[PDB]
């Protein structure tokens, strides 16, 4: 099935397309294959941006 991810801290988005998110928000990666910033869908908002990798680990 799917890997899902939560964050290990809170993030404030600086760039245009990059989501901000809470500690303990989850999300679905959509898109992993162009570097550390992940597209990600999030559980929490329905939104889609990108986060910084290192910010979440494995579900």
């Amino acid at each position: 099935g799917v890997t899902l991810f939560v964050a290990l801290y809170d993030y404030e988005a600086r760039t245009e397309d990059d989501l901000s998110f809470h500690k303990g928000e989850k999300f679905q990666i959509v898109n992993n294959t162009e570097g550390d910033w992940w597209l990600a869908h999030s559980l929490t908002t329905g939104e889609t941006g990108y986060i910084p990798s290192n910010y979440v680990a494995p579900v």
